[PDB]
């Protein structure tokens, strides 16, 4: 009888899936890391060689978290002391290192507590972010040039994004963006000076007498905004002059009577840069192109060149307006957006057109646009076998639309049905990432002809392993609920028996544009429960779900904790009517927007579920972050949506967990979702009288991702699952 | 057959303990509240009058909290619109009515917020505090002066205590203190500057969208403490035309050489006042005598009247420093201190005598000192059948020290080991109050030739409803270790069979000078475990312990978190090794300094436990107050007790709870015992991957006492301790 998959083997990472992250740093090389040592590899042969040496930094006295190459290869910026700080915010120190003359560089270091570095795109220009404020290198050994001289902590932020900015909107610390040949450096400048500070204790090590109050700019919904400023200054000229000036770019007036947001900032060409406003209320968007004017030295945006996006039934974009990409000559531009059956497509624009024309169509949509080249445009879909959980490669002919070719679909269709894929400098060559439903696949191709030139790296190794091992299987399909299909998934335990009534867990997320229903192959949680403990786990993707056009994703707008949450009951109810699911033991929990959606259908009195685990939910969307919650919920005023708001937190339904087994859990020291919000929910629950399982874990924030406590986590919810479900 | 005492009896208090709290106003009568309205007794015959109609306030608008009648009985102080803050302190608005007049006051007013108020001794002289400042109102009706101008929030305290004065010294947010008849105003004015301050959230209603962050002047172990001052102010000679004059009183020149505090004021007569000030490192204080001088309208002490009291084994005091009972005219007194063989006993002092003379000796304590007269003293002690854990009150002839009477010991002996007293004005009457082992009786007496005059209430009525409950007994015993005796106790369950195995729960508190044996009866969630659960619950007193002298109570001196725990861990084995107790089923739980304990325990590897809870415990000494802490650990310094703050630490016993079952519960606004401390334990089990349960309670303090979280936390323990001993 061979093992199963157990906790330990999950928390332990015993069986490993192997990956191949590559970085272009040509059209025909990538660097590829292989026992410390980073390799330069030929893409067409598959050739390689040694780039630096694993010895190269042995007397650094510092251990190296990362590096960078400048664009020419002549430099290599090395990333020490990394300090973590939100998603993707951290600081850090830097040292540059002289590859051809292999000597560290000592002078006109970058500063220590350096809050973001990029190079420039082409050769080693460098701009870096140190105390708010932005400085450029010319040169990696001369003195910086300090660009602005406002950046003030937690107050005027340039070149780097605020808290919400950071999390909602660039998904990126970093707030400037150098011009294709470097010339120029467009940026951002945050003022967050009138914003609410969220406060909470952060506890350190056991030797720090009195703990530290962490205070951060968190505009929570309705709140003050952080309000604005893009600016561009030419980089060549700063050894020119004394104090180089930053040409600032206005919002449209469309945006200026309002409370707006800079959502996206794109070069066009060498001298036209294209921007994307969204108002605070966001469904109603507007693109600006601009040229540089040379006689001037100014910024400006023709009206004729001004493209406006809104949506009537929702917000715009799935989380935000996409982004464009410019033809060579930057005069036409390729740009997803819903058509008029609100499927996500691709359209084509004249930049002074405001009609665009579609250049894909179907009950499907595209998930992203990869590549363009003068005669090919590459992008990702789940228009393969109608499944909106698949995700395909496909190149599309620009002189004839009606020729488009999928470059992944049958490469191995069984193994293979969700693909990334990365795309060399001049996308001569391109590595597919396969990662499901089979053992993640990744391969090497040739853009001229289509053809793979080889295999990088199967995962022979883990399916040699994973062969004395009972494995769960993965079930994907959809139920029809009023004419629409809804798709789930299920983690089925081995030697699946239909005849058999298994406990169930329903495994939620549910929030707006989410899939939780897919091809992908995941070790995890799940996996443990489904082989170890016989317990089958499922998801369910219902309205709100995302990849299946407006009509199911914008069921929610306005109305978050209805639909989503009543459609993952309903759920539950037809799966207990498939005949393999004991009624008697059926659970569900979440994370994040699954918390909420998990303490929302607990609270329901829906008498379905018997105990459930919330993780760092949300409780009240007035707690929540403005950008996120004000998307789909609009504003927390009478005149706009305030009864919804307050008609859809957890603590209404307090009365309600008294027919449930309720496990509430938290990170202290998460900045994303405040334990305030859970703070909440327990006060509720204590105050009607309602017992249940609590637990708070110090000093984590809202991905509890510490080692110990990952460990911890999982190791606390199996003992409840397992009791819940009586199990031994 | 009948019902036992259940869970809902305790948390509904559905069996009232019925009391008699009065109020001596005169060597002859007493105020007693009855049916809302006050009444006036005469101690010699029993008869009463109506000395003001609960409806005399049918139309007054607020809520009255408490009332205060002036000893002069012309005015009623009315509270209202309380706010409680820390463990003493809290604020209200005040109204003062007419007695004779029978009309209310709308003149120059108490003003609202008003954070302390007490009539003069004698007659109806005002003093309260507000914002800081010291006010007094020579009549109701009148504009009041302005004593202090320097009150500032959280900065400098003029009559009232800041945090660790008023949990720790005074036990009391009053820093006032009228002289006897009333002329004279001392007060003490503390300054916390430079003291760091606790800082947590507090989330309030759910309507609230920013948690508030509470910030608190509060000194941890080696922290920078508060200073503090004394005055003088004559309240006889005020104007409006000019500022009152305060006298300051400056400390000894041995206390002003470093850090200090001031830890008791006594008036001994209408122009001497005594004061003791003890040193940061607290086994040394000094008691100044000062006395008024006419000429100057100076307080002189002098030196020949100071009086040093020290200790070689310990701090000073139980708790700190005892008061003095000064003579009718001031030229001595009497005041309890530890004697050569360390037991608590009364001194006879001359003012300007340095050597006292012992009234009273033996092998057991004086409580404390009752009453005095010109021919005896009373006092309470643990004399009685040598049972530390019982009191009595005695009188001892001033002429003849070897003539002591004890007053209670054969009333009702059977009843009654545990007596509580309070004598009229000149001790002309008593009231006795008996706690236990059986019902609360409360008797007057009169004091000329010790007649029983009546009983006040005997809660026979309580005694009929029990009558039909199979209530538990209670068993108060010793065992000996290495020639000492210490003594427990055991809530015994209904009809105990000593031939039957009983599960058994160890309630430990055990913190300095502590006593968790004694005859008291109690109706607490104890009786219900005991009653409904058919479990015991002990308690022992071990070293540390108080009432049995130093040798016992000084045994863990700069040591805690050492014999204490060892001595709980022994009881605890020991009781396992009777044959009425289950050793596969032995629990501990505490709070406070008995969650400090517990966790200990818990962690110390014994294998004596299955299962603990700890209730807001102390993790590691660092984090909680210096007045407290380092009265038995003296300074975290190396020079000092360092190594000793470093390894007597919860934390640092993590791997130990491996074996065990915790649960762990902490309020998150407790301002005495910071979350902090729970914070890290828990931070600690998770880092040696320990398993445990835990629970926070949402803005509750150090008792987790409003009326829905005190009903959750002891349902929610209950089910814990259930599962733990396999119970139903
Ligand atoms: C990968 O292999 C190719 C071809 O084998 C290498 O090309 C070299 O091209 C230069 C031209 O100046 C010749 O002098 C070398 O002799 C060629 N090498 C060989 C092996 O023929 C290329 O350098 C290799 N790249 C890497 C990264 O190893
Ligand atoms: C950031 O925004 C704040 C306003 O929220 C600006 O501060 C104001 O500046 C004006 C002009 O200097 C003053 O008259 C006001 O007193 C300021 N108001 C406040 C609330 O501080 C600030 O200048 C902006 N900073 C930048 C760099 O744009
Ligand atoms: C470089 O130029 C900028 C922009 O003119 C200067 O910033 C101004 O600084 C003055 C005071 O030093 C302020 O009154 C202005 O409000 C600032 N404007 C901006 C946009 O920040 C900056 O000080 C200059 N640096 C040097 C060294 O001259
Ligand atoms: C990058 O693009 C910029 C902008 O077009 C180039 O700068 C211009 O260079 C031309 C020379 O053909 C001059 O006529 C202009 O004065 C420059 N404009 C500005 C704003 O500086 C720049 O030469 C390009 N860089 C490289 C390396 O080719
Ligand atoms: C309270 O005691 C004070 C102090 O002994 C009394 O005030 C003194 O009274 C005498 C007699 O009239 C005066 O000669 C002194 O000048 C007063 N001394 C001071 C410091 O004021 C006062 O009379 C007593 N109060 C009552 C109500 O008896
Ligand atoms: C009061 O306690 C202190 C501290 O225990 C005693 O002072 C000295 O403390 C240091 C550091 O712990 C020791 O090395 C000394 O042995 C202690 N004694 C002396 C004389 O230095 C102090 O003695 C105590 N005071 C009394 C009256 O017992
Ligand atoms: C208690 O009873 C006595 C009666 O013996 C009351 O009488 C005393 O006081 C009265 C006024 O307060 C007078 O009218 C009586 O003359 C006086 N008698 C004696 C012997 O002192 C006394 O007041 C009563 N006390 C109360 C509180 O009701
Ligand atoms: C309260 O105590 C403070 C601190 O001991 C006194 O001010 C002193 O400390 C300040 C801050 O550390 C210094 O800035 C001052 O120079 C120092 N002395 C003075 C006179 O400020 C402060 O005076 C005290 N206040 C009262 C009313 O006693
Ligand atoms: C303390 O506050 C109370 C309530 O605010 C004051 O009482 C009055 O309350 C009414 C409304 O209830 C207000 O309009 C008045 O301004 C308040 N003052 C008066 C004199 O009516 C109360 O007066 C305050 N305490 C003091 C000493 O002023
Ligand atoms: N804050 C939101 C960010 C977000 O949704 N993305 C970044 C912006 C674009 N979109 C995405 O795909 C994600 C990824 C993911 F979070 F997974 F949705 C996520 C988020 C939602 C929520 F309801 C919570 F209570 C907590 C939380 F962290
Ligand atoms: N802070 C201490 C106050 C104290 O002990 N008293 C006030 C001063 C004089 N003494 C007493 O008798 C008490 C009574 C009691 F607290 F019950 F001991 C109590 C205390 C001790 C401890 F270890 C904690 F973690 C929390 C706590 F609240
Ligand atoms: C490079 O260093 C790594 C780690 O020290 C080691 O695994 C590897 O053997 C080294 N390179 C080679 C070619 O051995
Ligand atoms: C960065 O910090 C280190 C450690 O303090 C210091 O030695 C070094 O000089 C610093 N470098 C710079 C550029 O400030
Ligand atoms: C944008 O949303 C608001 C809120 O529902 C709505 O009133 C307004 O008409 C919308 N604009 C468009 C173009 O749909
Ligand atoms: C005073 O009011 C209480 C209730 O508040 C009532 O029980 C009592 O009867 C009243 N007093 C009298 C003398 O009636
Ligand atoms: C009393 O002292 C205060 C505090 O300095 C001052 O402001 C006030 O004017 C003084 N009043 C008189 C009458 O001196
Ligand atoms: C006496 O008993 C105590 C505990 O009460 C123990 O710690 C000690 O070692 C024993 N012996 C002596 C000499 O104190
Ligand atoms: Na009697």
């Amino acid at each position: 009888t061979r093992k199963t998959y157990t906790l330990t083997d999950y928390l332990k990472n015993t069986y490993r899936l192997k990956l191949y992250s590559l970085r272009w740093i040509s059209d025909h090389e990538y660097l590829y890391k292989q026992e410390n040592n980073i390799l330069v590899f030929n893409a067409e042969y598959g050739n390689s060689s040694v780039f630096l040496e694993n010895s190269t930094f042995d007397e650094f006295g510092h251990s190296i978290n990362d590096y960078s190459i400048s664009p020419d290869g002549q430099f290599i910026l090395l990333e020490y002391n990394y300090v973590k700080q939100w998603r993707h915010s951290y600081t850090a120190s830097y040292d540059i290192y002289d590859l051809n003359k292999r000597q560290l560089i000592t002078e006109e270091r970058i500063p220590n507590n350096t809050q973001w570095v990029t190079w420039s795109p082409v050769g080693h220009k460098l701009a870096y972010v140190w105390n708010n404020d932005i400085y450029v290198k010319i040169e990696p050994n001369l003195p910086s040039y300090r660009i602005t001289w406002t950046g003030k902590e937690d107050i005027i932020y340039n070149g780097i994004t605020d808290w919400v900015y950071e999390e909602e909107v660039f998904s990126a610390y970093s707030a400037l963006w150098w011009s294709p040949n470097g010339t120029f450096l467009a940026y951002a400048q945050f003022n967050d000076t009138e914003v609410p500070l969220i406060e909470y204790s952060f506890y350190s090590d056991e030797s720090l007498q009195y703990p530290k109050t962490v205070r951060v700019p968190y505009p929570k919904a309705g709140a003050v905004n952080p309000t604005v400023k893009f600016f561009v200054v030419n980089t060549d000229s700063l050894s020119s002059v004394t104090n180089a000036t930053s040409i600032q770019i206005t919002a449209p007036a469309s945006m200026l009577i309002g409370d707006h947001y800079l959502c996206d900032v794109t070069w066009a060409t060498q001298e036209r840069i294209s921007l994307q406003w969204l108002r605070r209320i966001q469904n109603y968007s507007v693109m600006d192109i601009c040229d540089y004017d040379e006689s001037s030295g100014r910024w400006n945006c023709l009206v004729a060149r001004q493209h406006i996006e809104m949506s009537t039934t929702g917000w715009v974009g799935r989380f935000r307006p996409s982004e464009p990409h410019f033809t060579l000559d930057g005069n036409s531009f390729y740009k997803i957006i819903s058509n008029e059956e609100g499927y996500r497509h691709i359209c084509y624009f004249q930049i002074d057109k405001k009609d665009c024309t579609f250049i894909t169509k179907g009950t499907w949509e595209v998930i992203g646009i990869e590549a363009l080249t003068s005669d090919y445009l590459y992008y990702i879909s789940n228009e393969y076998k109608g499944m909106p959980g698949g995700r395909n490669l496909y190149k599309i002919q620009l002189s004839d639309y009606t020729k488009v070719t999928c470059l992944s679909c049958e490469l191995n269709p069984e193994r293979c049905q969700y693909y990334s894929v990365s795309f060399s400098k001049e996308a001569k060559y391109y590595q597919l990432r396969c990662s499901g439903p089979g053992l993640p696949l990744y391969t090497l191709h040739s853009s001229v002809n289509d053809k793979g030139l080889r295999v990088l790296e199967d995962n022979s190794a883990l399916d040699k392993m994973l062969q004395n091992v009972q494995m769960p299987s993965k079930k994907l399909d959809f139920i029809i609920l009023n004419e629409t299909k809804f798709w789930y998934q299920m983690i089925l335990p081995p030697h699946f028996d239909k005849s058999k009534k298994y406990p169930l867990l329903l495994d939620v997320y549910a929030g707006p544009c989410s899939q939780k229903a897919d091809t992908v192959f995941r070790l995890n949680w799940a996996t443990y429960l489904a082989s170890t403990e016989n317990i089958i786990v499922a998801s369910f993707d219902g309205r709100g779900s995302g990849y299946q056009g407006d009509k199911i994703m914008h069921a929610i707008n306005r109305r978050l904790g209805t639909f989503e949450v009543e459609d993952q009951i309903e759920a539950a109810r037809q799966f207990s009517k498939m005949g393999f699911v004991d009624n008697k033991r059926i659970a569900i929990w979440g994370w994040s927007y699954g918390g909420y959606v998990t303490s929302m259908v607990l609270g329901s009195g829906s008498g379905v579920f018997k105990c459930g685990i919330a993780v760092a939910p949300v409780s009240r969307w007035e707690y929540y972050d403005s950008v996120y919650t004000e998307r789909y919920m609009g504003l927390p005023t009478p005149e706009d949506n305030l009864d919804h708001y307050r008609n859809s937190t957890v603590m209404s339904r307090a009365e309600n967990f008294k027919q449930v087994e309720y496990l509430l859990i938290h990170g202290t020291a998460d900045d994303n979702v405040h334990f305030q919000q859970s703070a909440q929910i327990s006060k509720a629950l204590v105050d009607v009288g309602v017992d249940f399982q609590a637990m708070w874990y110090t000093d984590e924030d809202h991905g509890i991702a510490s080692s110990t406590a990952h460990q911890h986590i999982y190791t606390h919810m199996s003992h409840f699952i397992k009791q819940c479900f009586s199990l031994p």
